């Protein structure tokens, strides 16, 4: 298939978005469910950086109900070609809220992805995540 930049880039806020976007009862479905925005590699480190971060374990712990909102538009850092395969930085500040009826706590984060051409035999959308790192402010 063929990718805009603008394109690229609303795609790259849905998945963010959704990464963010689950609660203690949903949680194995909504984490499956976001497989297919992400490549081979990708999905292996997204993975590995749920199970190092703490938050699953509060989400059910306190039985939390995750949502997240854009805080600004998302922008392309760099793009170009990169071990063959044309490619994408793209960082995205969000303001997530963690919440149930005796709790409420907010972050802003800002998501960086690199987000890169794959075969649409496997990934309708012909692009998916290689990284996605999250940070504070």
């Amino acid at each position: 298939h063929m990718q805009s930049d603008s394109a690229v880039l609303q795609w790259a806020n849905q998945a963010a978005i959704a990464a963010f976007t689950y609660n203690f009862v949903n949680y194995r479905d909504e984490l499956q469910a976001s497989s297919g925005f992400f490549t081979a590699e990708g999905w292996d480190q997204f993975l590995g950086a749920l199970e190092q971060s703490n938050n699953l374990d509060a989400v059910k712990a306190k039985k939390l109900v995750v949502s997240a909102v854009a805080t600004r538009a998302p922008i392309i850092l760099q793009k170009g070609v990169l071990n063959g395969r044309y490619s994408w930085r793209v960082q995205m500040p969000i303001l997530v809220t963690y919440q149930s009826a005796s709790e409420f706590t907010q972050q802003n984060n800002v998501v960086t992805m690199l987000i890169t051409r794959v075969s649409t035999l496997n990934s309708p959308r012909g692009i998916g995540i290689s990284q996605f790192v999250v940070g504070p402010a």
